[PDB]
């Protein structure tokens, strides 16, 4: 009772930090929670998407994707399962995926590095 | 220029079912997505943490179970890696493994 709380992983990247350094670095980009029915608001050009999911979520995700590459959007991927096989979530229609911590190297793919792949 | 985050957001909490209740039931209990750093503003005697988990960032968890747990917060856990082996949950700190009988 009394003021339930929730926590999630989604650990792949820091929010806090990516915002705090868009801010700082005085970078072009803005940074957006979104529902699958949320966009197209925004132009494919321009825009990129980053997933975070379980093992699980991997039918729908799949079918996200390939929709959303149809319609020429960037794909980048972090979280608990990219980590584990990066290279099917790559075979799976993500442009750029982000094994472990991945709170410097998007930093670095924002600045325009085109690694298939960041360790983390 | 747009990064758009697609949060997918999987639950144990059997849907809105035992959700849409502590909204729309509960006036003494509050529930709501939301995140780390924050947390920390809230009264540890009254609130409740429900963490949500894999068997990766295990150590940010425990880390976290410390502190919550140290400061007086009531946890709570429930997922794939609490469903094998919660024994091992519970002794990381969590008061209770898996929703609505609980609350009550
Ligand atoms: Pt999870």
């Amino acid at each position: 009772m009394y003021i339930l709380f929730r926590e999630m992983k989604n650990n792949w990247y820091s929010l806090a930090a990516l915002l705090s350094t868009i801010y700082s670095r005085h970078l072009d980009v803005e940074a957006r929670p979104v529902k699958f029915e949320e966009i197209k608001k925004f132009p494919p050009e321009k825009t990129i998407v980053a997933y975070s999911f379980m093992s699980f979520d991997l039918d729908t995700v799949r079918e996200e994707v390939k929709t959303l590459k149809e319609r020429g959007y960037t794909l980048i991927a972090g979280g608990p399962h990219v980590t584990a096989d990066p290279e099917g979530c790559l075979r799976m229609g993500f442009d750029h995926v982000f094994t472990g911590d991945g709170e410097e190297n998007i930093l670095k793919f924002l600045m325009g590095e085109r690694k298939k792949i960041f360790d983390g």
